[PDB]
Order: C-alpha cells, then structure tokens, then sequence
C-alpha cells in the first residue's frame, strides 16, 4: 500500500519533467496526488514504534500536506495549458519531496536499486560457479571416460551427477543476463532448453544420489549378494533409466516452457493447462514429495544403516588396504550426498513457503534470502567436482594424469 504510493508519486514526478504537453503533466499531478494523499494516511516502518503526535509522525504528515498545496497549485497551471510552467513548479516539489518526506521513506528507487545490487551479486556468484562447475565436471566426465581404474559403478553414477551438473552450469551466464536486464532476451527456443536443463538437473540428481546411496549401501552391508547387484554396466543402464524417468516431468516442462509479453518486458515461463495456479501448484507439491522429501528418506535409511555397518563391523573385506579404500568411497559417497542435502533442502522448502504461504514476497530481504537460496542449489554443481579431487586419491591422481595427456 504505501510502498507503491511511493514508488507513484516519484515516478510520476519524473513523467512531469518528460512531458509534451500540459495533458501529460495534468494526468501526472493528479495520480501524484492522490498516491500522496494515501501515503500521507500510513506509518512508515521506521516510525512504527512512536506516537502519532511523535515530533516525527507530526513532520512526515506536514511534509504532504506542503506537497498535496504545490500539486494544487501547479495542477492549476496545467489545467490552464501552460506546460513549461507547470513543468517549473514540479521542481519546488523534488525539494520538498527530499527535505520531508525521503527523511523517512528512504531515496527513490532504493527498491529498484537494491534489486539492481542483487542481480549483480547474483552474477557474479553465478559466474564463480560456472566456470568451476563447468570446466570442473567436464574433466570429470572426460577422466572417467579415459581411465580403466575410474570405470567403478560409484563413479558411473557420479558421471550422471557430473552431466546434469555441466548442462545446469551451462545455463548461468544466461541467468545473469536475464537477472540484470530483468527481461528474456534469449528467444522461446533457449527458454526451453535452459528450463528443462533446470528441471532435469533437480530430478537427475537426486535420483542419482539415491541410487548411488543403494549401490553403496549393497557394497558396504550386503558384500557377499553384491555381486550379483553391482557392475559398472548395470550402473550405466541404471543411468539412462534415471533420464528416462526424469523425462516424464523434462518433456511436459519442454513443452509448457514459453516467452510471453509482461508488464513491458519478456518473460520465460511455464503455461500450466487450465486452472494453471493449480496445475503449478500440484506441481510444486509433486516436486517436493518426489524429487525431496521421498529420495531423502530411502537415503538417510542407506545412510544411517551405512553408518552403523562401518562402527559395527572392524573388517569390510580381506586386506586393510581394500577395507581403507571402501570406507573411503563410502565417505565420500555420505559427503557428497550431505553436501546435496544442504545446498538443495532450503530452495525446496522455500519454493513451497513462497506458492503457499502469505509471506511478504516483495519484502528485500526475503527475495535476496530466495536467491541466496536458488544460488547455493546451483554451487553445488561446483562444489562437486572439489569434493571428488579431496575425498578420493583416484580422482586425484586421474584428474592430473588428464591434464598430462589431454590429447593421450
Ligand atoms: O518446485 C521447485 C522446487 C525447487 C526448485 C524449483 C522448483 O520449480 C522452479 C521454481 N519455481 C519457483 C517459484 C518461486 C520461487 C522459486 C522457484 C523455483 C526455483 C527453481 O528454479 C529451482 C529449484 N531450480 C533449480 C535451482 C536451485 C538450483 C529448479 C526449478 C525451480
Ligand atoms: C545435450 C547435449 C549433451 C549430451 C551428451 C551426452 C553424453 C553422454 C555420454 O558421454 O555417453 C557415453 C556413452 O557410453 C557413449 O558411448
Ligand atoms: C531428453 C533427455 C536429455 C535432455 C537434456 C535437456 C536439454 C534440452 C535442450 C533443448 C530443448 C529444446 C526443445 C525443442 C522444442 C520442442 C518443444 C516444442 O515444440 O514445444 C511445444 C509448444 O511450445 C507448444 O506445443
Ligand atoms: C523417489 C526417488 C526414486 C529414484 C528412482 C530412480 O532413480 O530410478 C532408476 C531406475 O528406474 C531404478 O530401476
Ligand atoms: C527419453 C529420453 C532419454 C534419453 C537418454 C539419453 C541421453 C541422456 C544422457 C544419458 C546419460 C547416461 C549415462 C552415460 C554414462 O554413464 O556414461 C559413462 C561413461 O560411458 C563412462 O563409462
Ligand atoms: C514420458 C515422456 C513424455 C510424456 C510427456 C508427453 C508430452 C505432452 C505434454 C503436454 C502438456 O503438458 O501440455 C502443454 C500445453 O501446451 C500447456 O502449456
Ligand atoms: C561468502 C560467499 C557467499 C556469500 C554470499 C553473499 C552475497 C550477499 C548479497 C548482497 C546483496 O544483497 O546485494
Ligand atoms: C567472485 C565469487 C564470489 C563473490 C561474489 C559475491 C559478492 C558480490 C558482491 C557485489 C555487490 O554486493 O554489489
Ligand atoms: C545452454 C545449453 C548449453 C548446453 C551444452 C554445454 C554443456 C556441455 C555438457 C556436456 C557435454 C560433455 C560430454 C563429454 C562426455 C565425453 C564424451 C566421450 O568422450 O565419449
Ligand atoms: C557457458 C556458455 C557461454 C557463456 C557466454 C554467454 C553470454 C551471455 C549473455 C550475453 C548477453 C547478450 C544479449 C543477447 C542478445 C539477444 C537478442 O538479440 O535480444
Ligand atoms: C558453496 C557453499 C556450499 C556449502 C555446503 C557445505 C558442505 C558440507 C555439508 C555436509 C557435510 C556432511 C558430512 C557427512 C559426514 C560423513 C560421515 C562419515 O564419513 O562418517
Ligand atoms: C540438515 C542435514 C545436513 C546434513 C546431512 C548430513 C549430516 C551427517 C550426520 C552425521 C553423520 C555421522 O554420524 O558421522
Ligand atoms: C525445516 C524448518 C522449517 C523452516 C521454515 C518454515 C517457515 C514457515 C514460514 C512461516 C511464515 C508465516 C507467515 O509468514 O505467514
Ligand atoms: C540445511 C537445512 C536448512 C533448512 C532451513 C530452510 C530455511 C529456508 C526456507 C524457508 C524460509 C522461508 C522464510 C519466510 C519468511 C517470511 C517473512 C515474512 O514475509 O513474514
Ligand atoms: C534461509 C533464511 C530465510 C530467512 C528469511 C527471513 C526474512 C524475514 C523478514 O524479512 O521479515
Ligand atoms: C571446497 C569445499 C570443501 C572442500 C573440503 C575438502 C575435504 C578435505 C578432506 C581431505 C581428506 O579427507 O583427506
Ligand atoms: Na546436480
């Protein structure tokens, strides 16, 4: 209510100082009037804790009434036709303006400015985590691809982690852009693809993570039946089932992925069939179950029963060496999916809290707090591959032998 009578009667001062004519500068002073009408009626945050007879209350209301007196009188000016004066009163308005009433309801266009000073954060973070995440995964990919001793059924499922991971930080720059331009510049066909990109990242992942949370919790409680479960083939065709089945959510977002025209600009979207507030909604929750709170509960059964195999058995194979190697991976398994599990679990309660919950969501901090949320989803495509080079020796040693010999 008064944020947006604000935002109108300093928009409309600027309207006043760009008119043609006396009818433009008419139309201006009334809307500016009647926003400081309404303002003039509100408590400013600042000045919640006083007295309506404060001597703060007492200035902010003088302030208006001096300023509603100038629209008066210059509204008189233009009603008669003469612009350029009309246009000269306007300024005594900036200084009262400044002088009453900016002393508590801050410049103008400071929620403009601080959305300004968001997606410039925003893009630097998002670069940061591209060029680690992507280059980052990419050697992943290509370390496992070249090397005998990577080909083990863990690191065919972290090659799925590594590809949902280089696709997603792929898409950054183009956030960024869209971030700071506030508009898709991009056209419907990147919409698309960036989009399900998005989608596919979230469901391949933590699909992933499950079934390497399985894998791993057959080799380290069932060693002797893993045999006959485990191999990197079967790990690979689990792979393809994983984009198969994360299609079934890929293609629709495909498809209802769209540019459409709003409020001056373009925007890259989702149409949802009709009623689209509760097929978005539906959505969300489906989300929510199946690519959170579902995959996360079959993990912490893996986990926790991984956990107590490790304290409660001295001996998970013939030779210390080999024994040391599988609680590593196991390790790195359990660190990798924790790492998931607190980079994704605030962006996807915060999705739900934003579609269901009566929140203040033009509120800065709570925006800032949402993006803060979507980047650290998003950082932890980069996080990985650091984590893969520390938590296991063969990463390691692979990643340098890659670098050696990039051509063989
Ligand atoms: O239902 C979802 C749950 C979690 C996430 C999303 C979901 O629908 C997308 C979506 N809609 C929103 C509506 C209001 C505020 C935020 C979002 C997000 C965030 C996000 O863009 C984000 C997360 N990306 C991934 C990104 C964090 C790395 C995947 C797609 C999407
Ligand atoms: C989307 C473009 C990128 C998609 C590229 C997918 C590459 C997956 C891959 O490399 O598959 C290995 C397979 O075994 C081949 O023999
Ligand atoms: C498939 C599993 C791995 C995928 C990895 C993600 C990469 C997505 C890349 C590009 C998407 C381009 C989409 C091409 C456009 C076809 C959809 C379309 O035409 O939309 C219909 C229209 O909007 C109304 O009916
Ligand atoms: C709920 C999350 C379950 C993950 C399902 C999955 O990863 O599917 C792979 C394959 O279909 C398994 O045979
Ligand atoms: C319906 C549409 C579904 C299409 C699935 C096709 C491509 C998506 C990428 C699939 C990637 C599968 C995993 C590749 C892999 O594991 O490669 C390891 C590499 O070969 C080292 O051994
Ligand atoms: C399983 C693989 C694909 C199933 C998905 C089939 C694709 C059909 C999706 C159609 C749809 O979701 O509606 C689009 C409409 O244009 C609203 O914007
Ligand atoms: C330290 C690494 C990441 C912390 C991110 C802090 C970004 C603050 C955003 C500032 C802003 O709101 O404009
Ligand atoms: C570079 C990697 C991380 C730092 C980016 C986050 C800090 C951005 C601050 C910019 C700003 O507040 O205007
Ligand atoms: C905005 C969309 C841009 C998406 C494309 C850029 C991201 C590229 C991601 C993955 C391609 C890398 C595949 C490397 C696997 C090794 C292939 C092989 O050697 O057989
Ligand atoms: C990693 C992928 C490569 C990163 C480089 C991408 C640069 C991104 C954005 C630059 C912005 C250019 C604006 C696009 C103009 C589209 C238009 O014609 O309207
Ligand atoms: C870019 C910001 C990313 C911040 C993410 C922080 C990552 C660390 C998170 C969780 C680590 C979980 C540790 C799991 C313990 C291992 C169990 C064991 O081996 O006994
Ligand atoms: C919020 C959840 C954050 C991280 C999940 C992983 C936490 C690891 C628990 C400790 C494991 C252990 O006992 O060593
Ligand atoms: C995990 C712990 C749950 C975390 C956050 C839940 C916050 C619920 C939001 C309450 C806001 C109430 C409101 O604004 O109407
Ligand atoms: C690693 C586990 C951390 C999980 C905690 C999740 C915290 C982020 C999720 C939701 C925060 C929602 C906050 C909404 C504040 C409402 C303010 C308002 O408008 O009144
Ligand atoms: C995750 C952190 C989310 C906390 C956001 C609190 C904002 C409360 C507010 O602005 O009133
Ligand atoms: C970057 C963020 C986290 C990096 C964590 C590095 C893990 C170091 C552990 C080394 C070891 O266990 O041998
Ligand atoms: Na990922």
């Amino acid at each position: 209510d008064l944020e947006d009578n604000w935002e109108t009667l300093n928009d409309n001062l600027k309207v006043i100082e760009k008119a043609d004519n006396a009818a433009q500068v008419k139309d201006a002073l009334t809307k500016m009037r009647a926003a400081a009408l309404d303002a003039q009626k509100a408590t400013p945050p600042k000045l919640e804790d006083k007295s309506p007879d404060s001597p703060e209350m007492k200035d902010f209301r003088h302030g208006f009434d001096i300023l509603v007196g100038q629209i008066d009188d210059a509204l008189k000016l233009a009603n008669e036709g003469k612009v350029k004066e009309a246009q000269a009163a306007a300024e005594q308005l900036k200084t009262t303006r400044n002088a009453y009433i900016q002393k508590y309801l801050g410049s103008p266009g400071a929620r403009s400015a601080s959305s300004l000073a968001l997606a410039i954060a925003i893009t630097a973070l998002y670069s940061a985590v591209c060029a680690v995440g992507l280059l980052g995964n990419v050697l992943v990919m290509f370390g496992i691809v070249r090397y005998t001793k990577m080909k083990t059924a863990t690191n065919i499922y972290i090659f799925n982690l590594a590809l949902a991971d280089a696709l997603a930080t792929s898409t950054l720059p183009f956030q960024s852009a869209k971030y700071l331009m506030e508009t898709w510049p991009f056209g419907e066909l990147l919409c698309k693809a960036v989009l399900s990109i998005d989608y596919y990242n979230m469901f391949t992942s933590i699909f992933t993570l499950t079934m390497m949370s399985v894998d791993r919790y057959i080799a380290v409680c069932h060693p002797v039946k893993a045999l006959d479960f485990r191999t990197p083939a079967k790990a690979k065709l689990i792979n393809i089932c994983i984009w198969v089945l994360a299609s079934g959510v890929g293609v629709p977002i495909m498809v209802m992925a769209v540019t459409r025209p709003r409020d001056g600009a373009v925007v890259c979207m989702l149409q949802f069939p009709s009623p689209s507030w509760y097929w978005d909604t539906v959505t969300k929750i489906c989300v929510f179950l199946f690519a959170f709170v579902v995959p996360i509960l079959i993990i912490t059964v893996c986990y926790g029963l991984m956990l107590l195999r490790l304290r409660s058995v001295r001996l998970l194979s013939g030779s210390k060496e080999k024994d040391r190697s599988l609680r590593r991976i196991t390790r790195m398994v359990l660190v990798v999916v924790g790492a998931f599990v607190v980079c994704w679990a605030p962006i996807h309660i915060f999705v739900i809290v934003w579609t269901l919950v009566d929140i203040d969501r033009r509120d800065p901090l709570v925006v800032a707090a949402l993006h803060l949320c979507i980047a650290l989803g998003y950082a932890n495509s980069s996080l990985n591959p650091v984590l893969y080079a520390f938590l296991d020796e063969n990463f390691k040693r692979c990643f340098r032998q890659l670098c050696r010999k990039p051509c063989g």
